[PDB]
C-alpha cells in the first residue's frame, strides 16, 4: 500500500534566528527540486513522491516555519511571515536555480518566489494550488460553510485552536482514501500543543476568496498573471472533484498556460499526494528529464 513511513535523516538550518527543518536527497550535483508543502502538512506530505525523484535529482523538502520539525515562533504566521522565512531558506541553502514542486500554500510562496525571481526558476510542478476563489460558490459546497466558520475569531479559532479539526477533520476531509493511524499521528504530531496551532488557522484566513483579504487577493492575481505568460515550463496536476479547483478548470488551465503539461491523477480533494503519490512521483521524474537542468 501507500507508504506511512518518514525514513528521512532531518537536517537543520538556521534562518532569521529560528531554526528550520529540511529533507535533502539525492545526488549532490544537478538542479535542486525544491517541494513546498502547505496547510496542515508537512514534508511528510511528499514522503511518498520523493523517492520517485531522489535517484536522479536533489531533494529539498523544508517544512514551514511554525510547522513540522521546524521552530515554532510566536508569530502571526501571516502568509508574509511565511514569505520572509521561506525566501531567507533558500538563501541560507545558498540555492541558485531551482526546479520547485508545490501544493496548496506552498504553492503561494513558490509562485510569488518565481515571479519575482523568475531568472531562477527552471520548472514548476504543482497541484491544488492556491488561485483567487471569486465567490463561495466556487468552494466545494460540502467544505464551505466551515471555511466561512474558521474565518473568524470566535467560532474559527475555537474549532481550529482548541479543537484541532483542521488535523482531525478537515486533513482527512481533503483525501479521497482513508488515511490511517499512523499517517494521522505524523500529521498530528507537530501540533499536539494548542499553542501551537496558530499557523493553522491563520492560513484558511488568507485564502483569496470573494475578495478577502485584498492583499493576498491583488498577490495572487499578480503570480498568475505572470504564470499566464511566462514560458516557465510547468506541470499541473488535478484530481476529480478537487477542491481548489474543479476538473474541467484544471484542464482548461494547463491548455492555456504555456508550456504547461496537465496529468489527471483519478480521485483526489486536495492531499492529491495522498490519493496517488506513485503517479505523482513518476510524472515529476519522467518531466524532469525533459528539462534543461
Ligand atoms: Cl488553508
Amino acid at each position: 500500500g501507500i507508504g506511512t513511513g518518514f525514513p528521512f535523516d532531518p537536517h537543520y538550518v538556521e534562518v532569521l534566528g529560528e531554526r528550520m527543518h529540511y529533507v535533502d536527497v539525492g545526488p549532490r550535483d544537478g538542479t535542486p527540486v525544491l517541494f513546498l508543502h502547505g496547510n496542515p502538512t508537512s514534508s511528510y506530505v511528499w514522503r511518498n513522491i520523493i523517492p520517485h525523484v531522489a535517484p536522479t535529482h536533489r531533494c529539498i523538502a523544508p517544512d514551514l516555519i511554525g510547522m513540522g520539525k521546524s521552530d515554532k515562533p510566536d508569530l502571526g504566521y501571516f502568509f508574509d511571515d511565511h514569505v520572509r522565512f521561506m525566501d531567507a531558506f533558500i538563501e541560507a541553502l545558498g540555492l541558485e536555480e531551482v526546479v520547485l514542486v508545490i501544493h496548496d500554500w506552498g504553492s503561494a510562496l513558490g509562485f510569488h518566489w518565481a515571479k519575482r525571481n523568475p531568472e531562477r526558476v527552471k520548472g514548476i510542478a504543482f497541484m491544488e494550488f492556491i488561485r483567487p476563489i471569486p465567490t463561495w460558490d466556487e468552494w466545494p459546497e460540502f467544505a464551505r460553510e466551515t471555511f466561512q466558520a474558521f474565518r473568524t475569531t470566535d467560532v474559527g479559532r475555537k474549532l481550529i485552536i482548541d479543537h484541532n479539526v483542521f488535523i482531525e477533520g478537515t486533513l482527512r476531509m481533503g483525501v479521497v482514501r482513508p488515511l490511517t493511524e499512523v499517517e494521522m499521528d505524523h500529521y498530528r504530531e507537530p501540533f499536539l500543543n494548542p499553542v501551537d496551532r496558530e499557523p493553522l488557522w491563520r492560513f484558511p484566513n488568507e485564502l483569496p476568496i470573494a475578495g478577502e483579504p485584498a492583499n493576498i487577493v491583488a498577490l495572487v492575481e499578480e503570480y498568475m498573471d505572470w504564470l499566464h505568460q511566462s514560458p516557465v515550463p510547468k506541470l499541473l496536476f488535478w484530481g476529480t472533484p478537487g477542491v481548489l479547483i474543479p476538473p474541467a478548470e484544471a484542464a482548461r488551465l494547463a491548455k492555456s498556460l504555456p508550456n504547461c503539461k496537465a496529468v489527471d491523477i483519478g480521485p483526489g480533494l486536495n492531499l492529491l499526494q495522498e490519493d496517488n503519490p506513485d503517479l505523482i512521483g513518476s510524472e515529476i521524474a519522467r518531466w524532469l528529464s525533459t528539462l534543461e537542468i
